[PDB]
């Protein structure tokens, strides 16, 4: 029954490669972190950082949700990220992914004590 912190860290944190070296990538993380369990996710980003290095964003550049609530914040730096999305042929439970490698910014939302990221909003 997994905090928001934990839930955040599984679906969003690939601290262990530097980049998404195969097209195969978003596949494999996809169903690897139980996110293609009861469906298929549409979207989901995965950041090749240290997970200090993406908590301390909670502490950078303040910006609003794309909810409007203001509790998001935008790397100063970019960041290796890969981006997972679904393609149209995509059939659940054979969910299939698009694989987009980059260096963004990273948008999150944080909360709590300690002040963390539970919500990944965007990259830029
Ligand atoms: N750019 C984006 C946009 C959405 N998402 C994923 O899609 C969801 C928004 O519907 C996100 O939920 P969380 O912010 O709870 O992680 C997230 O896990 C993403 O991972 N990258």
């Amino acid at each position: 029954k997994e905090t928001a912190a934990a839930k955040f860290e599984r679906q969003h944190m690939d601290s262990s490669t530097s980049a998404a070296s195969s097209s195969n990538y978003c596949n494999q993380m996809m169903k690897s972190r139980n996110l293609t369990k009861d469906r298929c996710k549409p979207v989901n980003t995965f950041v090749h950082e240290s997970l200090a290095d993406v908590q301390a964003v909670c502490s950078q550049k303040n910006v609003a949700c794309k909810n409007g609530q203001t509790n998001c914040y935008q790397s100063y730096s970019t960041m290796s990220i890969t981006d997972c999305r679904e393609t149209g042929s995509s059939k659940y439970p054979n969910c299939a992914y698009k694989t987009t490698q980059a260096n963004k910014h990273i948008i999150v939302a944080c909360e709590g004590n300690p002040y963390v990221p539970v919500h990944f909003d965007a990259s830029v």
